């Protein structure tokens, strides 16, 4: 495919925000929903356009085993591809979380993981409107604006299509797509 998708997930919401969006794009114009758990580093490095998702977990962490998830996810995957430089790339961030029981934690992995590919002289897209959320503070809002999108399927399940469509409709021009 053209488009890679990786995603971290522990309770599989994160995998289901995934396959929703790999769900009207082709096998040649996005590859199918993978997680990181099992990504080589040389597989990842292969796409020249990436869509990422994460939830956010234990003390505002990235999912992984400090954070007590059930296996490896982010956290670890992150180090073998921490070498890779992304410049002359292009990547899209989506985070998973709960503003209602972090309210000052609302997506922090989301901003370690911008962080991490920002820093690679990543091209990042995707910027969202913190209008409609509830929370104090967050480490994925730079400039009063969510680095990626944002989704609460805690609290908010009932907006996540209208913000899917919204964000890939956001996106599109930048990934090539004719949408
Ligand atoms: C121990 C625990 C800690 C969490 N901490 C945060 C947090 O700091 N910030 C946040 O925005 N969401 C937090 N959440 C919410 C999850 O990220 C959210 O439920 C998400 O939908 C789970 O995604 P997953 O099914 O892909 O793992 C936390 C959830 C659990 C169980």
């Amino acid at each position: 495919a053209k488009i890679g998708l990786f995603f971290g997930s522990n309770t599989g919401k994160t995998r289901k925000v995934a396959k929703s969006i790999k769900k009207r794009f082709d096998d040649e114009t996005m590859s199918d929903a993978l997680n990181v758990n099992r990504v080589s580093a040389e597989d990842f490095a292969q796409y020249q356009f990436l869509i990422l998702g994460t939830p956010t977990l234990g003390e505002g962490e990235l999912p992984g085993l400090s954070s007590d998830a059930e296996n490896e996810s982010w956290e670890e995957f992150l180090p073998k591809i921490e070498g890779l430089d992304f410049s002359g790339k292009t990547v899209a961030l989506f985070g998973l979380g709960d503003q209602v029981g972090y309210p000052e934690n609302y997506l922090d992995a989301l901003g370690e993981l911008y962080s991490f590919f920002k820093d690679r002289g990543a091209k990042i897209v995707g910027s969202w409107s913190t209008d409609g959320y509830e929370f104090e503070s967050s480490e994925a809002v730079v400039d009063g604006k969510f680095v990626g999108l944002a989704l609460d399927l805690d609290n908010q399940s009932g907006k996540t299509d209208e913000r899917v469509a919204a964000w890939l409709a956001q996106i599109a021009p930048e990934f090539g797509l004719s949408l």
